[PDB]
């Protein structure tokens, strides 16, 4: 079948043999990418929230995935983003992201963390949460110039279209697979959570997307698309614009 269930109500689904989405149905319904490379190496685009949905994604790709290398990319700093940086580090992963996502990890920590633990009603989850001390990668690019990783000439191009979401966000293209992680900027229905968003940039950040031959794109959260998954964002953010002015 499509899709497996996991602890803690992740769920994995099956895009193809090697590629996967993993979705913390907990936090969010927030979606993670697990694509294998031809050479072994697996990359983990974003995160689950927290250390227990992150050790149990771990734990499923070292079961179904037996990886030589792992390589996660953090796709802005919330923590569907950085939540997986504690275990994917533990667990021997190469974790990455822009220089400003560092930075804004690292301004976010020094907030009071149980006043931000209010945000959530279950008492499980805050307890998760603060179990939880969110780190920035260990490895870093700068943004504007974005980075283009080569596994065995296997290309993974991870680029920033502009602020949108968040002002740190960036995309993850596959050109092999025509596989577009869009992450948190796409938002075919509703934008969603603006804490971070710059609502006035976000269509024209979300325009530069179409320069990717994507035929799949897949959001930070919900269901995945195709191409029309962009189209729909700059109409959503152009109303968002539209009431705002
Ligand atoms: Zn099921
Ligand atoms: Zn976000
Ligand atoms: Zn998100």
């Amino acid at each position: 079948s499509d899709h497996v269930d996991l602890p803690y109500n992740l769920t994995a689904t099956k895009i193809d043999s090697d590629v996967f989405v993993v979705t913390d149905r907990d936090f969010c319904s927030s979606n993670v990418l697990v694509a294998k490379m031809l050479d072994g190496t697996v990359v983990i685009v974003s995160s689950p929230f927290e250390n227990l949905g992150t050790q149990t994604l771990m734990d499923w790709v070292a079961k179904t995935m037996k990886p030589k290398k792992v390589v996660a990319i953090n796709t802005h700093f919330h923590l569907d983003g950085t939540g997986g940086n504690e275990i994917y580090k533990k667990m021997g992963a190469e974790t990455w992201s822009s220089d400003l996502t560092k930075q804004l990890r690292l301004e976010e920590n020094k907030k009071d963390r149980i006043k931000a633990a209010e945000f959530y009603k279950n008492e499980d989850l805050k307890r998760r949460i603060l179990s939880s001390h969110p780190v920035p990668a260990d490895n870093v690019f700068d943004l504007k110039q974005g980075k283009v990783f080569s596994f065995s000439n296997e290309l993974v191009e991870v680029s920033f279209p502009g602020p949108a979401h968040s002002p740190d966000n960036v995309v993850v293209y596959f050109p092999k697979k025509k596989l577009l992680f869009g992450g948190c900027m796409i938002k075919p229905k509703e934008l969603g959570y603006l804490g971070d968003a710059n609502v006035k940039a976000w269509p024209d950040s979300a325009r530069r997307l179409k320069k990717f031959d994507a035929k799949i794109v897949i959001p930070g959260h919900g269901e995945w698309g195709g191409p029309e998954m962009v189209n729909k964002t700059i109409k959503v953010a152009e109303k968002a614009v539209g009431e705002m002015r």
